[PDB]
């Protein structure tokens, strides 16, 4: 059930540590992690990020993931609510 | 599927006044976040070849067929 995020930010630190990554984030954050092929999951963590927004001061780091682990980190410039 | 969303995504630029904030030139990542075999092929593209730079990615987050967030590029990270 959405909670597996805490599961998934696990995979996503031995990447950032582990495959030297933390190089390329920011030294304060908001991360937002997003499960592709997981909807009941990423639709809760967009949910988070949405009540629950700050920007600057701890921009947002979104990491998509695919088959339980990331692909790509969109490092954040700006955010616009549609 | 995509190509339908693209097009409900322009009304919202559009009559909805979004383009405002939305580069001169990009190229759009339109991200379903509710349909899995069309969010993936859609990533599947954004992999494909633009280079280091180029044209900046926008990327137009999903839910319910209705675009709920924009997200504007400032850097982008590979993992594999």
């Amino acid at each position: 059930p959405a909670e597996r995020l805490a599961e998934l930010d696990g995979v996503l630190m031995q990447y950032l540590l582990e495959a030297d990554l933390l190089r390329e984030l920011p030294p304060t954050y908001r991360l937002v992690l997003l499960p592709l092929d997981e909807p009941e999951v990423a639709a809760q963590a967009l949910a988070w990020a949405m009540e629950a927004p700050n920007p600057e001061g701890w921009p947002s780091v979104y990491a998509l993931f695919l088959q339980g682990r990331p692909i790509r980190l969109l490092l954040l410039g700006k955010e616009v609510e549609v």
